[PDB]
């Protein structure tokens, strides 16, 4: 595997291994996002919808030409679920703590 691709490997594995300090992986409700048929609502509220199987199976396919195009696309997650749910709620804060991890992963394999 390339160096780009061991980056991109290990970004989504920053993110998607991820526990709090109470050892609570905060991952697990971004993995797969419900179907437009069991949540209607959610595909109005969101332009784009995206989740962590979505960007791993474009990781896989090699579809991810730098790391930009990968944190692109959890940022974009990251806001939807921020959309989506309320400031006070557990997955608003999830998300916040997930795209601080994701942010800080980059910057440490500069
Ligand atoms: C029971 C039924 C009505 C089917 O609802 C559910 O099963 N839900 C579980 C998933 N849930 C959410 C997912 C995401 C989410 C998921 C992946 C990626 C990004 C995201 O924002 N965000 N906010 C939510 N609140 C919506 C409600």
């Amino acid at each position: 595997m390339t160096p780009m691709q061991q980056k991109l490997n290990e970004v989504y594995e920053a993110v998607k291994n991820y526990t709090d300090k109470r050892g609570r992986r905060l991952s697990a409700i971004f993995l797969r996002l419900p179907s437009r048929s069991e949540l209607p609502d959610y595909y109005l509220t969101i332009k784009k919808p995206m989740d962590m199987e979505k960007i791993r199976s474009h990781m896989m396919a090699n579809k991810y030409q730098d790391i930009d195009s990968m944190v692109e696309d959890f940022v974009m997650m990251f806001n939807n679920a921020c959309t989506y749910n309320e400031p006070e709620s557990l997955i608003y804060k999830d998300a916040l703590v997930l795209h601080k991890v994701l942010l800080e992963t980059r910057r440490d394999l500069e």
